[PDB]
C-alpha cells in the first residue's frame, strides 16, 4: 500500500511460470521484525508442488539452452533494468520484512542488480579449449554445456542479493532453477521472480517455492532431475544437504558458517581499523556471513583501539529502518536476540568486561544495544560460535606467531580482516590464514567480480567472478580422429 | 622373483614413510588371476593404521607446501624417471596380479609415468588472477593454495595408472596424500610408493594403506584431517562415500561407473569402426571404466559390421599375460566371470544370438571367450548394467532422433564413441550426447592432456589436463585497500 | 536533412572534446557515391590540429584511467543505447555517404553497437596473474594497465563498425584515442563521436580528426605520445605505417588486404555453397576485407555450381540504397570502378568467358553490373590482386593436394571459406590453410566474439573476442620480496 | 684447451644442420676481454650464407611442426639435460669470451637451461578456445599454430641465456629458427647449437649464423620467408630492425634498452636496500639490460645510504673471472670503458662527487673500479643514457609525487626497483611507474616463469612465462556451420 507499484508484494508462490497458492491452501504469516505487525500471508507448500517446479524446469531446459548466450543476456539485462527501475520499492519491501535500514537495503538492491548484469555478460564467455595432442592422429577439443536443472536454498540476511547470486549464473549458463527462499523473508524473492517474469523469462525456467524447509528441501535433495544444488546457510544444515544429495551424486555449492577474525596489529592505522570495524561488525546488525566474529588486537594498541571503537559505536543510531539517521535495525527474530544474550552471558561468567551496550533495546522486539566486550578469552563461546548479532568481542594477542594460531584455531574459514602497514607482515599473515577471503586494511570485501566462498567447514565452490559460472556447467572431451 | 629388482615386490604397507605390517600382525593373501597361485601376503590393516597415516600426512604438510613448485617438480620427475627405468619389472608385477598382457602392462606404466610428468609441470603453473576493481579504493588479488591432506581410493583395473593419476596432482599442488588401493592389486601401488620413496618424497607426504576396505574407508571419510577425497570405482560405493564425507564437507572427486555407447552410423567407415570397436571393447578384457557397453549400429550397415566384428573378435588370442602372442588375459575373479555369463544367458533368453564365443575358456580360472551378440534389445540386462567383460552386444537403430534417445537412456554418462563421416551429423550427435568424453572416429581416447570424467551418475570433477589440479587447490580472495 | 535528429550530420571535426573547423578554415567536399550530389563540407586539417588532439588525449588519460572498469562500462553502455536508439538516422547517413543498401547499413549499425557492448563488458575482465614462484623468498604478481594514448586510422567500407571496433576496446582498456576516419565517409565517425559526447565520454578521451590523410598520418606516426596505433586498410599503406612507426617502437594492430579463396568441394551441398557465395561475394558490393576474391570449384561440380551461381546473381537488384528492395549499391568511387574494369579486361584477354554483367551499370556513377566469370586461371590479375567489387572469378581444381597449393599461393592470409561434408577433409584443409579465419560451410563469419585478423601479409593483432582488448593493455610484472 | 670436452669450442658456423666455414673462407678474430689474448677465429658470413640457413629452415618446418608437442619436448629436454651436464665447460667458455665471474657464468647456464625446460613444458600447453556463439547456426572454434620461420638476433651480455630465451619458445611452438648471436661472444651460441645437434634437433630446425652484423641482419629482415623476428639489444638498433621488417609486416619481439630507477624511500630497510643495490648495479659489472641506472634515495636516508653503499663496494674484489674471489670481471671492450668515463667526467663537471672508484683498474684492458657518485642531478648524461658500466649515481628526492615524475621522466621503461615498507606506498608507486617490471624490496627479478620485457621505447612482447610462447604462434578462428 506504500509502494509506487503494490503488485510487487506477492502472496503466492511461483511454480513453473504460474502464480499459485499451496495445494492445500495452507499459508503461514510473515511479520515485520521491527514492529511485530502482520505483513500478510504466503503459501505453505511442500513436496508435491516442489516436484512440479522441478518437472517444469526439466521441461523448460531444452528451449532455454537452445538460445544463444546473447539472447539469454537480453532477457537477463532486461531483468537487471527492471530491478534498477523498481529500486525504491524493492528496498522498502526488504526493509519491512528483514529489518535493515533503507540505505542498506538500497545498497543490497544495487548489489543484487550487479550480479544479474555480471552473469549476463559471463554467459557469453563460458569457454572451452583446443589443446595440443599427444597422438598425431588425434585432435583434442573441449566444450562446456549447462549441467541441467539447478536448485538453490537461500537465506534471510540478504533476501534479494541471494536470489540474484544463485539465479543469475544458472540462467546465464543455460540452466533452469528452482529456488526455495527463507521463510522469514519470502517477499524479496517473489519480487525478484515477478520482475524476472516481466523481463521475459520463459515459464518453468524460474521457480520460487515457499513453505516447509524439510519438505521442500527433502524433495530437492531426493529428486534425481535436480543435478546441482546451491545452499547458503548454517554449516550444520549444509552437512545434511550434502548427505541427502549423496544418492544422486549432485554437484554442490555450499556457503556455510564463518568465524571472521579481524586483526588489528601493533602497526595498524588505528582510526581506519575502527572505520573498518564498524563496517565489518555492525552493518546488517552483524548478521551477514562475512561479519567479524572475533576481534584480535595487539597488546600495544589494545587500550587505544577499544576506546576509539567504543566511541565509534556510540555514534550509531538504533531504530526502525524507515526512520532517518537510523543505521542499526532489529535482529531478525526472537531467537536471534536470545543468542546474543547467551554469548554476552558466557563472556561475563568467564571474566569479560562490558564496555558498552549489553542488553535488549527499550524499543523492544529484535532491537539490541550495540555491544563491546574486553578481556575476551578463547574459553568463551564467542571464540568458537558465530553471534550473528552486534557484539564486538576483543581478544588480546602478543605476537604474530600467536595470532595465526589463534585466528586459524576454528572449524570454519570464510572471511578474515587484517590491518597492518608492513608489506611483508601483511603477506605472511594473509598467506598463513586459512580463509577463503581476506580484507587487507578494509572491512568491506564483498562485490560481484571477486570470488566469494570459504574453505574448511565454510564449504565448497565460489560465487561471483569468472569462477562463479564454472559450477553450473559441465565439461565434454571430444577426441577427434584426423 | 623373476625381476631385475626383486625388492619392488612389497609385502609390507607404507605408512608415514615407513614400511610396516598391521598393528595386529594380520594379513590377507593375493592370488594370480590367471593361474590361481599365491603371489604372497600383504598387511590387513584398519582404522588405527589409517589414523597414523592421516596424522603423518598433516605433520608432513608444512614442509612439503613450503618447497617451491620447481623443487616439488624435481622430486616428482625423479619418480617419473624411476618409474620409466623400472618399466619391465613394474609390468611383470602388474600382469602377475591383475591379468592384463605384458604389452598392456607396459602400456600402462608408460601411461602412468606421463601423468607424473604432466603434474610435475602443472604444479609450476597453478595460477590466480588480478582483476579490475569495482571500487577505486580497493585492489583484487586472487591466489591459489593446497587444500590440505588428501585421500584416494583406487580400483584394480588400472592398479598403477590410478596411483599416478591421484598421487601426482595432489603432490604437485603441495598436498600430502593417503592412498588405499584395491585389495586384489596392492603390489603395483606399493612398488611406486617404493620408487617415490627413493625419489626423495619426504616422509608422510605419501602413504599406501592396505587391508579392510570398510574399516580403512570409514576412517578416511570420518577423519576431519582429510579435506579432499578422490574415488574411482563403482557408483554404489561413490554415493556412500559422499554420504560419509558429509559431516566434514570434503571436496569430492568421483570417477564412478559408466555405460558407454559405441555408435556406428549410416556413413561410418566400417573397417575403421571395427578397428575402434575391438580397441574400445577388448582392451583389458573389457574391464576399463570407459569400455564400450552398448554397441549401436545403423540398420544399413548392421549385418556388415556384425560379420566384420565377429570375424575380428574370433581371431583374437586368449592366454596368460606372460605368454607371447596373447592379447586377452583373464577376468580378475570368479564374480566377474559369473556376471558375464549372466549377461549372456539373459540376452540369449530374450531372443539375441551368439556369433562367436559365449563359453568359459578351456584354460579355466578367469579366462572367458571373447563374445559377440546380435539381436540385442533395450529390455536385456546388459542395456543397463556394465559387463566389465569381453562381450560385444549389438543393438540396432534406424534414425538420428532414436539413437540420441537410446544412448542417453541411462543414469551414466562417462565415455561414448561415435563413428560417422558427415561433419554436421558429428557435431549434432556429439552435442546431444550426455557424456563427459566422446571419441569421434576413434575407440581410444584416454590421455594426460585431456580432461577425464563423467556427468550425471558417472561422477564429479576431471582428471588430467590443466583441469586435474584445480580440485587439489583452494582459492583465496585478497581485497587490498589502496 | 530529412532525419529525426538533423544534428546527427556533422560538419566539424572533434578535436579534444570540442567541435572545431580547421585552423585555417579549409575544407573539402563529400559526395554521394550513387548520385554524385554534394553532401556538404568537412574540415581539412593536418599536423597542427592532430597535435592538439594527441595532446588533449594525454591530458584526459589520468582522469579516464582512474575510473573503474564498471564506470567506463556505464559510459560506453550509454553510448551503446544511443547508437541503438538512433539506428535509423545513422543508417541513412551511412548509406548516403558510402552507398550500401539500408538493410545492410542497419545491419552494420547493429554490428557496430554489439562491439561497443562487448568491450564495455571486456573492460571489466582484463586480468593479470599470480604465479608459483621459482624462488621461495619472492612472489610473482602480474597486472595489466592501459597502454597510453592510442590512435586509429579506419577505412571507408565500414565507416560505422570500424569506429566501434577501435574506439571500443581502447576506451574500455582505460585508453584515450585519436581517430582519423576515411575522408571518403567521415560523417559516420563524427555522428558516433557526437553520441559519445551525449553518453558522457569526458572531453579529450575521444578525438575524430578529419583532413589531409598524409599529414594527420605522418603526425600520428611521428608523435611519441601515440604509444599504439591501429590500422585497417591496404597492405601497401600498412607497410609504410609500420616503418613510420619504427622510431618510437609503437604497438601495432594492422588489418590489411586478403585474397580470400572460396572453396567448393566435390561432395558439398551445392545450394548452400551458392547461398554462401552470394553473402561472401556480393555483400557491400564485394567491398569488404573478408570478401571472397577467388572461387575454387572442384572439376566434378564446376558447371553445376556456375549455373546456380549465375541464377542467384541474376536474382539481385542493383540500385540506390534508399530505394526499397535494392540489394547492390555503387562502388564507392570512380577509381574503384576502374579497378574492377582492369580485372575483367585482364581475365577476358587471358581466356576467361563472361557469364553475366561485365560492364558498368546504366545508373552510372559507381554502379557496376553483378559479374560472374568462368575459365579463370592463375596467370590472371584477379589471382593475385583484390578486386574490391562484384566480380566472381571461378577457378577449377582436380584434387585436395592441388587445392591447398592454389589457396595458399598468395602473400595474403585473411579470410577463407570451405564447403565440404567429410569431417576428415574439413580438418585437413582447414589446418593446411594459411589464413587467420576460416568459414566452414558458411559464407558469413564476422561477429564480436571471434578473433578477427589475418596472418602473413594480412597483418598483426586481433580485434574483438577476449583477444581484442589485449593489444590495448601493457603488462607489468611485480616481483615482491616476502 | 682445459675443458672436459674440447669439442664444445666451435670455430665454424651452423647452417641448416651442418658446420660450415664461410663461402669466401673469410674470418674475424675473437679476443678475451680480460687479457686480450686471441681465443680463435669464427666465419665472417654474409647474406648468401644466411639465405641458405633460412631456406633450410623453411624445408625443415613441415617435419618439425608435424611432431607432437610431447615429441618436441623430449628433444628439448635432452638439450636441457646436455646443458646442465656440460655446464662446467660452458661456464668457462662464457667467462673467457665475455668476462663475467666463473660463478656468475654458472648462474647464467642454469638460467638458460631453465628456459629450455620451461618451454618444453609450455609447447604442450599452447591452447585455443571454444566460445559461446552469437548465432545458433554456427560454432566458434579457435586454434593456435606455429607462425613459421623465426629469426633471432642476440646480444653479448648473456651469450647463453639469450640463445635459450629465443630458441626455446620458437622450437616449442613448432618453428625453426635462424639465430645470429653477438659477433663479440659467439662461442656460447655455437656450443649450445652443438649440444642441440647432439640432442636430436633435426637439421635445419636450428641454425646459428656468424659474420657481418649489417649483412646478415639485412638479409634476415628483407627475406619474406622470415615471418617473425626476435631481437634483444639497444633501442637504436631495435628501431632500425622494425623499419627493415616493415615491407613484410613481420611479427616482432623487441627487448630494448632500459633506464632503471632503483628507489630508496624514507621507510626502507637500508641494509636490505643496499643488498639490492649491489645486486642490481654490479651484477655482470653493470652490463645487464635490467641494470640500475638511476639510484633515487630520499632526503632523510640519503647520507646513510651512500656510506653503507661504498661500505659494501670495498668487499667486491675486481679480478679476472677464473681467479677465486673475483666478483667483478672486465667490461666487454674499450668503447664500454670510454662510456663509463664519459659519464663520470660529465657528472663531476656538473656538481657530483666521487665516493669510491672513478678510475680504470690497474689490471688494464677493460677492468674498471666500481664507482659510486653522490649529488647527481637530472641535467647530467647518466640521467638520460645507460652507462652499461659499474656506476652508481645517487639522485636525491623529497616528496612521493616528485619521485614518480623523476622516475618516469625517460622514454625507456624496462625494469624498475622500489624499496619501501608501507603497503599503501608500494602499491601507489608500483602502479604509477611506467615500466614492464618492478622489483619490490629486491634487486634480482629475472626468472623463467615471469613475463620479461618493457613498455614504451623499451620494446614489445614478453619473454619467459606462459606469455613467452604467444609471439611464436598464430590464431586461427574457425566458424563452423552446424
Amino acid at each position: 500500500g506504500s509502494m509506487k507499484d503494490p503488485s510487487l508484494l506477492r502472496h503466492q508462490a511461483y511454480i513453473g511460470g504460474e502464480w499459485q497458492a499451496a495445494d492445500s491452501d495452507a499459508t503461514f504469516e510473515v511479520f515485520d521484525p521491527a514492529t511485530g505487525e502482520s505483513l500478510g500471508t504466503v503459501p505453505k507448500m511442500g513436496a508435491a508442488e516442489t516436484a512440479r517446479a522441478i518437472e517444469a524446469a526439466q521441461a523448460a531446459w531444452a528451449g532455454w539452452r537452445m538460445k544463444t548466450a546473447k539472447e539469454r543476456a537480453a532477457i537477463l539485462r532486461r531483468w537487471f533494468d527492471l530491478v534498477i527501475a523498481n529500486s525504491d520499492d524493492l528496498a522498502l519491501i526488504l526493509t519491512t520484512e528483514q529489518g535493515k535500514p533503507l540505505a542498506e537495503a538500497k545498497g543490497e538492491i544495487a548489489y543484487a542488480a550487479s550480479f544479474i548484469e555480471w552473469f549476463a555478460e559471463e554467459g557469453k564467455r563460458v569457454a572451452g579449449d583446443t589443446l595440443p595432442t599427444p597422438d598425431a592422429n588425434k585432435r583434442i577439443v573441449v566444450v562446456k554445456e549447462p549441467i541441467g536443472v539447478c536448485a538453490a536454498i537461500t537465506p534471510w540476511n540478504f533476501p534479494a542479493a541471494m536470489i540474484a547470486r544463485k539465479v543469475g549464473p544458472a540462467l546465464a549458463a543455460g540452466c533452469p532453477i528452482v529456488v526455495k527462499p527463507a521463510e522469514s523473508t519470502p517477499f524479496s524473492a517473489l519480487a525478484m521472480a515477478f520482475l524476472a517474469e516481466r523481463a521475459g523469462v520463459p515459464k518453468g525456467v524460474l521457480s520460487v517455492v515457499i513453505g516447509d524447509p524439510k519438505a521442500i528441501g527433502t524433495e530437492i535433495t531426493s529428486n534425481p532431475i535436480v543435478r546441482k544444488l546451491s545452499f547458503t546457510g548454517s554449516t550444520a544444515v549444509g552437512r545434511l544437504l550434502m548427505a541427502q544429495s549423496a544418492p544422486t551424486v549432485k554437484k554442490l555449492t555450499l556457503e556455510l558458517g564463518g568465524n571472521a577474525p579481524f586483526i588489528v596489529f601493533d602497526d595498524a592505522d588505528l582510526d581506519a581499523a575502527v572505520e573498518g570495524a564498524i563496517a565489518s561488525k555492525y552493518r546488517n546488525n552483524g548478521q551477514t556471513c562475512v561479519c567479524t566474529n572475533r576481534f584480535f588486537v595487539h597488546e600495544r594498541v589494545y587500550d587505544a583501539f577499544a576506546d576509539k571503537l567504543a566511541a565509534a559505536v556510540s555514534k550509531l543510531k538504533v531504530g526502525r529502518g524507515t526512520e532517518s539517521g537510523a543505521t542499526l535495525g532489529p535482529l531478525i527474530n526472537e531467537a536471534a536476540v536470545k543468542k546474543v544474550e547467551s554469548h554476552i552471558a558466557d563472556a561475563l561468567a568467564k571474566g569479560a568486561s562490558l564496555m558498552t551496550g549489553g542488553k535488549r533495546h527499550a524499543l523492544g522486539h529484535g532491537f539490541f544495544e550495540p555491544t563491546v566486550l574486553t578481556g575476551v578469552k578463547p574459553d568463551m563461546d564467542v571464540a568458537k560460535e558465530e553471534t550473528f548479532g552486534p557484539l564486538a568481542p576483543l581478544f588480546r594477542f602478543a605476537s604474530e606467531e600467536e595470532l595465526v594460531r589463534l585466528a586459524n584455531d576454528t572449524e570454519f574459514g570464510l572471511a578474515a580482516y587484517l590491518y597492518s602497514r608492513d608489506i611483508g607482515r601483511v603477506w605472511r599473515v594473509a598467506e598463513a590464514l586459512e580463509y577463503g577471503m581476506v580484507g587487507i586494511n578494509t572491512g568491506l570485501i564483498s562485490n560481484e567480480v571477486a570470488p566469494f566462498g570459504g574453505v574448511k567447514q565454510s564449504g565448497l565452490g565460489r560465487e561471483g567472478s569468472h569462477y562463479g559460472i564454472d559450477d553450473y556447467v559441465v565439461i565434454k572431451y571430444l577426441c577427434v580422429a584426423v
